[PDB]
């Protein structure tokens, strides 16, 4: 019954609310180390990013102190979080309604007072997404941790001394690159001062699904539109061909609107290209109608030749411009 | 060993339900200050607005009275909400099934009794939206707080003394402007009266998603329907081209219905425009079928000339009318 | 103080399970008064109706009593439900997995056992919806409450003394009419007798999106189908016109099915009209194929004239028949 | 008070974990009676069935032994579930993460010791659906209950002595037919054995939406495909009309895939019919293209006449075979 | 009354945090065995696998020890886990926000200390999808359990003495094949040592939904696109028929993208085949336009004959190449 007597002696008058400090004026240097292990989802409909990971907490505890020489060693003791003081550091921009936790019900404590508590959670946060380069984009995400209840006058949110956590987690659909965290002084008001720890996650859209399913049909229908003027106006299918392109392009517009989120910043390049081929269809149908109703000598040959050349040059320049980004 | 002494000597017989007032007949002038920090979503499908923010409360505690002179200063103390009396003020029209909380497990207390409890939560509320101006609308939202358990005979929901809280919080899809809150005399019944705190949120749609997705294709194919009747009846393509507009406009109606909500006030201007180009296609198909039936001397020239002119003038007037909004 | 000693004296041995009655054989006249404040949704996919509101609970408490006269009055005391006996009155047809409560952790009680506990909740209930008149329907909804643990031999479940609760809270998408509640003698089994309190809500469909998204396109597409007999079969576009209507009607049925739910009673009028216009496309394509086969003497004039007349007259009679509902 | 004396003297040493048995080797006779009152939904996408119901139990309590003669009657006592022993009966195929209950916080108890502990809940069970006979299907599926925690050495899991459970819960969208429950002696291994209670539900799919949304469009387009071959190849509309059927049938396939679940056993007959008419379109387009190719004397009259005859007879025979189930 | 005596004697000083070991340095050999009873679903959109199953634990307890000979046998005693020390075994890749359990609040223990805790849960794990063979794939995926709180210095996560768990749980939509679990030494860092238990599952997609939904329409439209170039360019329907293919393929791509998940690694063969028939329709529209505008002697017969030969041979070779694997 050794651990039992340790629990009895060290839970003598231990309240779970008192600040674990020796001097009331002094603060406690609380360390933090966030580490994401995998990305689950990135839903741009609400700019929500859900990735699982673990947070590493350190703080020396004044009352937690004992000698292992006469206590048969056993320097590491596992104590549930409910019976021990718990830091209040949370995510500023959590997306979940309640800040839930996973297997965060047990923490290890050392004889000196060092506590290697390692909570794990599936963090859901918000980050700003640059949809202009979509899908060939490099949208950064930011994960920021800090305390809202107490201020710097209580605790000192610092970084780990050892920062050898420069890993690269590449997935089958998204590439995650870690960024060295920094400490910034958040300001809550003029009188009171706060603190925060920011870390960066490079998101690389390595999933071929988006570009392969979207841009390929758009460029194909652009190819079809490029060939419209070769059809003679008398074929009675020129208008039908163009209106078929109209229906197809509306179909791609609808699917893109279903997929590409309502919460939008700058216009996406794929949406701009689709709208550009859409006005392409508008203009070339207009010219086809002009040719056919002018027919009823037919000099439409020069007209649609210079027409075709103009669309050749403009389509090739827009295609190279959009390809230069990738 | 001092803070523990304060907790031992100040929580002697402190219940979690007794009103913290000295005179039983007297009420407490409880303060309130809400502040939204970021907008998450505005789903008009149920008129739900989800924004994260923080609420600020103040009330002097008669029981929690002591002097910092003889207790070695330390006027700032952190006590969990579970061990202290808690105001019951909540939000009237919350959308969540349970009125959840985030990091609302610790509050600060002073020597006088000044308690700056700062809960944070992602509030989901309801407010009426003016869809007549959709998507170029500036639909107000209302965030309102009050007490459902007790009435003015118990507390006094007042505002923060500092009212210069005019901040400019803009997002990537909406821009948010704060309005200074006001206190109103709510009436639960004839005998008893309650208080309410109401604040206004200017939501201005800065997202470019709606316009590019809906209006541009619709307006350009409205232009196409404007220019369609130049096709001769004998070309055997007027019916096909018009029915292609029929299919395309039905697809646009489908996507708008999937997006534009069921809960509707006045008809949206975009929906009205789409229905009007739909009846446009109906009418010009009518006229084209009548003309082709009559053809099978050349009396259709005047008919479709006046047709084209009349639809030019009505299309230009409707376009300027809808553009006058923005 | 005064409140503290009163709570100490009145919560000596008050269990949260003993029936608050003086005579064991006697029952307690528990009164209920439900009041809806706003409607959230009517999801006909599972015939679920979600509306927020508050319930007014009344019962006596012989065990809990005092004399305020010698105790400086103060007859109004707020006590959380966790420390007081609580009726088990629940909704019969709740949709949530757990019958949750909102800000119902405090109840006001007076001196002579007339506690005024007012729980609030967003009730999600089940009620039959009459889709035969959709969208011009008046689907009644029913909210029924009672006790399932104990029977009339324990409690009463009566109504409030005054019934002046005839409020007209109509929304921007639904019109809500309250109906005065009634008490009915529910039976739990043959041996035991129970009670139920039922209130009715008249739901008037005032949403305009439904009709402007469904009836207008179907009615004008039926109109367009009425135009096709004028086109000569030899024009090679009559078949194209008919197949275009076929595709349009298929799309129309598709998003109608996507919107109009699976759980259904009598067939909706819009579905009947859609099936009708499908029957028209079938019949008139049949006759067009017959005419074109005959052409490739010219007696189709009388045939399609009588076809056109019969179709127009029966279409107009069914349209006025369905218009008679609204 | 008297009931307070009962509670004090009957929970003197009552733990909420000890088996309520007198003899250690003896087991306790627990009964079961499950009754469904209203089905919520049947989502075949995950083979989940949400039905609202209640569960009735019987077990004598050795501790709850006393006589009402000396205690002034009072043979009906209300005891909350938290302070009393409860069986661990659980549905084997629940879908909710937690075995949630509704108003399961109170039970009755008598001097004999019988308990009408009757929780109500919305059970989301897993049961197999035979989609081959859609919509003319009679798919039985079952709810099975048991004790996964403890084994037969503790309890008995029997049925009610009175099995007068011949009640039919009729609905406007689904008909529920109850089957008498059964008991099986589950065998894990030589050392451990279990038990299970079975209730069977006949699901009559009385919803009329499914037929009007799926069979009607498919059969009408089958009629059009059957009657198309009269269109002469020289009309230049046969190919367009057939490809219009292609588009329509693809749209039907897409809507069926959206509705008819991914989790599938045998192919649905409606899906088979749609695929068969779609390959019908493919085959007769093949023949039409071959005929128009060989056109440039008209030998196609006999060819497409025998085509029409063969395909009409096969279509009518497959339709009557499909309908012969009823 | 002996069971209560046993509980009183064996729960004297049993805390829920003390490691249940005799020697503090010594660890406890904890054995584990996971077993899936039924798979719910495999959603590749988020790479989530929902499988109903149960976990089997083994560990001795130094404190829990008694002689059944002097206590009238009764070596099997059910105690809830809320009062007994419990290992913190957790899935590494759980998808649920909370690692919830189903009816796992009771465990029977033996006199020797051998514990039969039998938790059941709906495990939501992460699975990697090798969608190269989609849908005819054999995507194995794994479930791994470990101790994230404490390390090997506390307990030893081992396996059972026997591993005769070679069961074949076939479903109507998916075939589940268990794989013998293994033990791998997870490393939290260089200094500390952790452990992990891994199990694998062969997932055979026995569902016939995907093939009938996607491959049959794709293959037959590819066949008819193969056979279409027999249409003469002057028939005025070749362009119309090709654009009909364009529209149909666009709808099919839309529905496939809506169904086939966004989270993708390598391209599925079905999506590749659809894109390749898109390339096919683009190419033959190119050549059809070339033929029609070169018609305005007619040597296009050789051109489209060799065209037809080239596409037939490439299509047959690619189809047999993709079919040979299955
Ligand atoms: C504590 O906060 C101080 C603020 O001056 C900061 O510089 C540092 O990161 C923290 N730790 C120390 C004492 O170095
Ligand atoms: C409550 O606050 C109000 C400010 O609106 C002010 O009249 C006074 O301080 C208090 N009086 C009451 C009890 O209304
Ligand atoms: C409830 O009390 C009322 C008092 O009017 C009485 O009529 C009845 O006995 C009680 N229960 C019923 C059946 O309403
Ligand atoms: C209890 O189960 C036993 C078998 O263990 C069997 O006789 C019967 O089904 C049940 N009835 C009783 C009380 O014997």
């Amino acid at each position: 019954a050794d651990e039992k007597r340790l629990l009895k002696c060290i839970l003598h008058d231990y309240d779970t609310a008192i600040r674990p400090v020796q001097n009331v004026s002094d603060v406690v240097n609380v360390a933090l180390e966030v580490t994401v292990v995998k990305v689950i989802d990135l839903d741009e409909k609400e700019h929500v990013l859900t990735t699982n990971g673990w947070i590493y907490h350190e703080w020396n505890d004044f009352q937690l102190k004992w000698n292992p020489s006469d206590y048969s060693g056993l320097k590491k003791i596992r104590i549930p979080v409910d019976r021990i003081w718990t830091p209040d550091i949370v995510l500023f921009n959590n997306a979940d309604e309640s800040y839930r936790y996973v297997v965060d019900k047990l923490a290890v404590v050392y004889y000196t007072g060092k506590v290697m508590w390692v909570p794990h959670a599936r963090l859901r946060s918000f980050c700003v997404l640059d949809l202009s380069r979509f899908p060939f984009d490099s949208q950064m995400c930011t994960l920021v941790f800090g305390s809202w209840t107490h201020d710097v006058s209580s605790v000192n949110v610092t970084l780990r001394n050892q920062s050898k956590v420069q890993y690269m987690i590449d997935g089958k659909e998204w590439q995650v690159t870690s960024v060295q965290p920094k400490r910034y002084q958040w300001t809550y008001n003029s009188n009171e001062n706060y603190a925060g720890i920011i870390t960066g996650i490079k998101l690389k859209r390595t999933s071929i699904y988006y570009q392969y399913v979207f841009i390929m049909p758009t460029v194909l229908l652009a190819f079809l539109t490029l060939l419209m003027p070769f059809i003679p106006p008398l074929g009675k299918e020129r208008i039908t061909y163009g209106i078929g392109l109209v229906l197809g392009c509306t179909l791609l517009l609808m699917m893109l609107s279903d997929r590409m989120p309502t919460e939008l910043g700058n216009v996406p390049v794929v949406a701009a290209y689709l709208a550009y081929v859409f006005v392409m269809v508008a203009i070339n149908l207009l010219f086809a109608i002009m040719a056919i109703n002018m027919s009823m000598q037919q000099l439409t040959r020069v007209i649609d030749r210079l027409l075709f050349g103009s669309f050749l040059v403009l389509t090739v320049v827009i295609t190279i411009s959009m390809y230069a980004h990738y």
